[PDB]
C-alpha cells in the first residue's frame, strides 16, 4: 500500500555528472565513454546570450579553454563539437563508471527522474512529466543547466533530457541528449513564453486505476460513456484527448480492476463537471496527471533496477 | 523557481542494498563495512509473528541458515547478533561501496529519502517524512522490508530508518538502524493500530514561508495571533501544538521574506477557515506538511 511519486535509482547518472567551465559560465555536464554532453550556451556570456552566433563563439574557442572537472580531478578536453544546441567536449579519459545506456526522445505525457545538479554535484532527484506544451514543472535554480532526466528499463539508462532554462512562468524547457529542444524554445535570451497547457488524460486515468488499486472507490458510478462523448467532454476542460491508443495502453489495469477504460472516463466525466466535494483521491485534492500507465503498473508491482 | 518534493540522490545507498534469506523468508539489507542490517523478523516462520520469542528463534540458528546475496555474489556470513528489533549480520567482506555514514534516529515531522528495495534490488526512490503518529506514508510492497530511509547531508548518509510492516491503515512502521522502533509499535502481527494522524505545523509553516519566496502572496492577511491563540485554533482542525521551538526555527525564513512567524501563523489560521476557494500554493490545493523548514532554505536557496 502507498502511492508516492517515485523516482528511479539515479546512482547509475550520479556517476556521469560533471561540472563544466567556460569563461565565467559553470554549468553541468553528462560524461559518457570519453565524451562530455552540455548545454552549448556554455560558450555564451552576457551580450551573446541576446543573439549568438554558436558556430562564431564556438570556433574562437580552444580544447584548454573548457575545464571539465569530475568530482575532485580535472579532466584534459582534447576536442570539442557542436551537434544542435548540445555542446560535445571529448575528453581523454573514458569514464570508468559509464553504465549502459541510449540517447531518446520522449513524447508529451511521458514522465522521467530528473537528477537536479550544481557544479557537477547531484543535490536532489525528483520524477516530473514533459508537458503537452513542451515544458517541465521542474525545481531548478542557477547553475543546474545541464541536469539530466532519464528512465531505467532494465539495466539501460535511456536519457531523455538535458536542462537549458527557465521560462518567466516558473517553468523549464530543454533539449533530448541529441540537442533538439521540446518545444518551439530556443536557446537565447529572449521573449519566450510556454503556450496554454493542458491536462494528461491517460495519466490522469491511470492514477485513478492507482487510486482503485490502493481501495478508494468513491468516485467509480455505474455509468460508462463512449469516447466521442467523453473527448467533447475533455477538451472543453483543456484535458488531453484520449485516443483510441490510450485505451488500449489501459487495458491491463482495467482487466486487473474490472474497470473498463469508458467505465473510469465516467467517473473523470463526472469528477470535472462535479468536482470532488471536499474529498481527496490518494491523498490529493486534484486531479494528478504526471504518473503514466507504465508507473501505475510498476509500482503496484514493484519492477527493481 | 519551481518547488518539488525532492530527494536525496541514492546512489550511495544503492550499494549497500543487498538480499537476505532465511529459511523461505527474503527481504532486504544494508551491507555497510563488514555488517549487514536486517529487520529480525526475518528468522520468523509467519506462525511464529503472533508471539515471537526472537532469542529462542536466534539462538536455534547458525551462520550458515541465513543466506546474503549482493549482486550476483554470495557473501559468507561469520557472526551474527541481534540488536533491539534488528539482527547484525557479520560477513566476511567490508563491502567496497561504503559512504561515510551515520546512524541517526529522527523526531516526527522530520523528512527522508526512501530508497524502496526488492530482493536486494532498487526499485524507486521517494520523499517521506516520520508523521506526529511515528508512521510514515510510504509506498511498499511485499518483501519491501529492511529497505532504509536515509537524509545526504553534504557527502554523509544518514540512516534514519529501516522498514517493518505495513499496519492496517496501509500506513508504515519501522526502526531506526540500531532497531528501536518509532511508536508504539512492535516486530508482532498483534492488533496495533497507528494513533490518529495530525497535520505537522512547522511544516506547513515553511511551505507557506517557500510560496512567499516563489511569489505567491494571496493567503497572506493584515492579522497577527498570539501563540496560544494559533494552538486553540490549530488542534480544532487536527494540527499539531507549534511550540516556540518552532518559532525559533522559523526564524531565518522570518528575516527572508520580511512576515513574522505570528503573522505567518494568522495566514494559516485563515486558510484553515476559509479554504482555497479554487486557488493552489505552489501547484498544490492542500496545505503541504511534508517540507521541513530545513528543507525549505536548502531547495529554495
Ligand atoms: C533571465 N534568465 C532567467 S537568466 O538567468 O538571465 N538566463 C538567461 C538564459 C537565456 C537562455 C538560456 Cl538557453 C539560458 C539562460 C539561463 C537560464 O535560464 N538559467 C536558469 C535555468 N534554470 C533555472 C534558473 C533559475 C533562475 C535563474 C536562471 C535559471 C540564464
Ligand atoms: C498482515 N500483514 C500485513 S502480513 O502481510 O501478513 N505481514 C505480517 C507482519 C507482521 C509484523 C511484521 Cl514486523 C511484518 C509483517 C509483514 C509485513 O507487514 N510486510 C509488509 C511490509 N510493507 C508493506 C507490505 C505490503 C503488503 C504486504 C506486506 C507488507 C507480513
Ligand atoms: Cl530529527
Amino acid at each position: 500500500s502507498g502511492f508516492r511519486k517515485m523516482a528511479f535509482p539515479s546512482g547509475k547518472v550520479e556517476g556521469c555528472m560533471v561540472q563544466v567551465t567556460c569563461g565565467t559560465t559553470t554549468l553541468n555536464g553528462l560524461w559518457l565513454d570519453d565524451v562530455v554532453y552540455c548545454p552549448r550556451h556554455v560558450i555564451c556570456t552576457s551580450e551573446d546570450m541576446l543573439n549568438p552566433n554558436y558556430e562564431d563563439l564556438l570556433i574562437r574557442k580552444s580544447n584548454h579553454n573548457f575545464l571539465v572537472q569530475a568530482g575532485n580531478v580535472q579532466l584534459r578536453v582534447i576536442g570539442h563539437s557542436m551537434q544542435n544546441c548540445v555542446l560535445k567536449l571529448k575528453v581523454d579519459t573514458a569514464n570508468p563508471k559509464t553504465p549502459k545506456y541510449k540517447f531518446v526522445r520522449i513524447q508529451p505525457g511521458q514522465t522521467f527522474s530528473v537528477l537536479a545538479c550544481y557544479n557537477g554535484s547531484p543535490s536532489g532527484v525528483y520524477q516530473c512529466a514533459m508537458r503537452p506544451n513542451f515544458t517541465i514543472k521542474g525545481s531548478f535554480l542557477n547553475g543546474s543547466c545541464g541536469s539530466v532526466g532519464f528512465n531505467i528499463d532494465y539495466d539501460c539508462v535511456s536519457f531523455c533530457y538535458m536542462h537549458h532554462m527557465e521560462l518567466p512562468t516558473g517553468v523549464h524547457a530543454g533539449t533530448d541528449l541529441e540537442g533538439n529542444f521540446y518545444g518551439p524554445f530556443v536557446d537565447r535570451q529572449t521573449a519566450q513564453a510556454a503556450g496554454t497547457d493542458t491536462t494528461i488524460t491517460v495519466n490522469v486515468l491511470a492514477w485513478l486505476y492507482a487510486a482503485v488499486i490502493n481501495g478508494d472507490r468513491w468516485f467509480l458510478n455505474r455509468f460508462t460513456t463512449t469516447l466521442n462523448d467523453f473527448n467533447l467532454v475533455a477538451m472543453k476542460y483543456n484535458y488531453e484527448p484520449l485516443t483510441q491508443d490510450h485505451v488500449d495502453i489501459l487495458g491491463p489495469l482495467s482487466a486487473q480492476t474490472g474497470i473498463a477504460v469508458l467505465d473510469m472516463c465516467a467517473s473523470l466525466k463526472e469528477l470535472l463537471q462535479n468536482g470532488m466535494n471536499g474529498r481527496t483521491i490518494l491523498g490529493s485534492a486534484l486531479l494528478e496527471d504526471e504518473f503514466t500507465p507504465f508507473d501505475v503498473v510498476r509500482q503496484c508491482s514493484g519492477v527493481t533496477f
